RNA sequence: AACCCGGGGA
RNA sequence: AACCCCGGGC
């Protein structure tokens, strides 16, 4: 269970508005790239749960799991399905104050909440405190089907079309990220 | 029997989808059959089964009235969703052999409406005799006081409700027009 | 099936 | 929780 299946990713990182029939849940699920700054190996790995579970938690404990060297710089790149919840922003933000020697992207494929004010707020505390935050395009979407999908069996859709699909429905995802940033600087 | 004021309001809500807690919709179909004579009118409710829809046990109920055929009747059927095609078939050949009766069909939600094979089916009616329309204010109203239980006082204001259904109403009632075109 | 509102469906 | 597509949410 190292890495996903093809399935795994077109179902889990769907992110059109509505789930279509037959349904079936949107879980939370977080793919993260450790690479360190002087050219080791990086390290990849994913976590899922259910959605109302704590999936950048689990991150957090993955993290400190490894005993990184902490006298090296190391750039984390994210990638979620959803956005973190206010709480988990917060966890974040505090994990990463006290670890300076690690850089934080996240990339989400869907804006949870985002028309709740609590986790707009959340992904704004992200954003002010070196945690840039931004909506998955098709370059990310193809970054984790590179590197987190199982290529050794082929998919049963078409992986060019997906990436496709994907990204066309992100533009509406990254308008309405923007419209919640462009209303803090008020 | 006599609907809840709570099943009225569930049951014939009309918002374009239902609002978070869930529950089903499920066919209901009220029915007052007006003889010209002026005799008592009869009422009922109807709930689909597993195996018949609503429509279908109404025109079973209906001929096990041994109602008298030299006589001529009124029926107007309130529906919180419309005909499926069998059930728009099955009214047609049962108003054809009746024609003691005259039917007029109302419906809150337009089932499946977006299929040409359902589309169909209320035009097949619509032609028939059968006429098929959107319930409104006056429709919801009188299905309100014939078919609920005032016995009880509802836990919202009727007055209020009914607003809220006529209001919905407009972008279905839209929506059977632009149908309504061959 | 993360939530609401609005439009449409040859 | 009848379906699909689109737009928006101090
Ligand atoms: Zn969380
Ligand atoms: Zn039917």
């Amino acid at each position: 269970a190292a890495l996903l299946t093809a399935k795994t990713f077109s179902l889990q990182f769907n992110n059109k508005r509505r789930v279509n029939k037959p349904y079936y849940p949107r879980k939370a699920l977080l793919c993260y790239q450790l690479t360190p700054q002087n050219g080791s190996t990086p390290t990849r790995g994913h976590l899922i749960n259910k959605k109302e579970d704590h999936a950048e938690i689990r991150f957090i404990n993955e993290i400190k799991s490894m005993g990184l060297d902490e006298t090296q710089c190391y750039q984390v790149t994210c990638y979620l399905t959803w956005s973190p919840c206010p709480s988990c922003a917060g966890e974040l933000v505090d994990f990463i104050k006290a670890h300076r020697h690690l850089n934080l992207r996240i990339f989400a494929s869907r804006l949870y909440y985002h028309w709740h004010p609590n986790y707009q707020e959340g992904l704004l505390l992200l954003c002010g405190s070196q945690v840039p935050v931004e909506v998955m395009g098709l370059p990310e979407f193809t970054d984790c089907w590179e590197n987190f999908v199982d290529h050794k069996e082929p998919p049963s859709f078409n992986p060019s079309e997906k990436l496709k699909e994907l990204d066309k429905n992100s533009q509406a995802i990254k308008r309405r990220l923007e419209r919640i940033k462009s209303r803090s600087v008020d």
